[PDB]
């Protein structure tokens, strides 16, 4: 499988993706509801483009973009995450000789909404 | 050994299963009682299908289904784990491009009821 | 070297067992003196069975039974540890298709009294 | 890939670099704001050098100095990563004979500002 | 390199051995003073033999003996330490299948005075 | 690289060495100031020799010496870090028949000073 990021109408190799959501419980089962979701961390192939630093400086931006799932044979796109307005929220660049690929940068970003497949959470 | 997931009439391929019950003792031994269960931890291949991520959204929604170990050897059934009225509380779907299947789901449900082999534990 | 448990005139393949004793010392050496023990810790290829799942689901249920320690090349028991009125405290069904023994059951049973060689522990 | 760590015009083998920003959200999103920045974690290959023990003996003492990173194949300097007025604040020189470069230098630098393809964080 | 326990007139095949002591330090330096020494942590090939359970067992009881580091291609005993009226405060009989000697005893023990080539802590 | 450790005309084999240094930043940068060093951590081959757990168990007894790397080709000397007036703070002597080294000696001196390359830090 390979996945590409989406921003600004630059693309970038993505290393590692998640997203998590989570309402709490109450006991045993009971969920306490209340749910959170829409942060997103990303781990990416620095290249020499400098524009992911940019927007960690630029704090208050907030974007749009997707994050697209290829089937590692096809070229047609399994799956793309979307997420809309969201806010640079940590950033770390990272170089290690150790291994593999050694300059990375891993950022997290907070969406106002994520969508995937008719399945939607605002905040 | 190979396991499937069963709901909505939807088959996941599942790497990593868990459930786990407790109850509290006091002192040495000495078992507090009260006993929580019910909580099941399961990771799948993702697929192009999105159905766990809108349940995950979709939050009260409670299900039915069952987690059927098959002998790696042979067809039938060795053992089948099953829930009823289970409610999506954790979700993340994660990409690693560092190994083995990349594009994993990873959440846990919350059931008023689990029973295998005529054991029973309800809330 | 080979362990087998005994419960119910059932023998499970035992993978991993242990179980502990201590007591508290005060400033240095100074035991502080009362013991805990009687836990024991067990993990067990889960085959088609499901006794073990409704001991824990039966709770309030004490067993008795022996974890027998046999010397590899050779038939004859080496040691074996003896548990009387064990109650069910914590159970876990866990399958990992990552190696090795993928389905397994890991479980801790507080007993009354253990004993081995003609030492005791009683609580 | 291959860095430099450049210092009173003295030039430092680096191993490992790392530096991070972050602002907090509240609740969900909501980003708290305010910024941390500007701390740039560094290993160094020892040498027979003794400057960077001196820096942090020194304490007070601000320094001003550039991050690298130069293509494998390619001489020319994929990017810079240029820190100014910078307090030496924890320092730590390590032997470990097991293995690799076993002799290093790890320190961690606070700087008043960064910046990086026309990217600024000021304190 | 290899090493024995000497309890009780008994010899353990020993796997691991350590032992510690510290005083604790005001600010920089500044020993705060005080010490704390004595404890030893052994573990043990666990034979058919029953007679470090039983220890566990008796509680009170206090045992001198010796542990002695023997180089490994020669017979004779490069350093021995002794221990003069321990007593048994923790231990832990461990199986595990996964690798090399499965079944082994780990303890610890609280000793009034251990002592050295010439060198001594007493409590 | 090889290095050695010198206390009372006595030189020992070092498997690792560490020694750090640091001053408490406030905010972002902002250093608190007021600085910690002098904290030595040592691994040694134990040999037959008794020296080092006479020095714990005396306490008090303050010492000098120095930590001199040895390039790994070359004879002379990289760089050698020397320590005065430090106390015995912890030890532990352990072995460990796993792997490689078995018998070792870890323990930390609390130094008045260190100096190296010109460099100094007295508390």
């Amino acid at each position: 499988f390979l996945t590409s990021l989406t921003v600004a109408g630059k693309d970038y190799k993505v290393l590692n993706v998640s997203y998590d959501l989570a309402q709490e419980t109450d006991a045993s089962g009971r969920p306490s509801t209340v749910t959170r979701g829409g942060r997103i961390m990303i781990e990416v192939e620095s290249t020499g483009s400098t524009e992911l630093f940019e927007w960690m400086t630029n704090n208050f931006e907030r974007k749009d973009g997707s994050v697209k799932f290829i089937k590692r044979d096809s070229n047609a796109t399994l799956k793309e995450l979307k997420f809309t307005e969201a806010y640079m929220v940590k950033y770390k660049e990272n170089f290690d000789h150790n291994s593999e690929n050694p300059l990375t940068e891993t950022f997290m970003i907070s969406a106002r909404k994520i969508s995937m497949g008719g399945g939607e959470f605002d905040n």
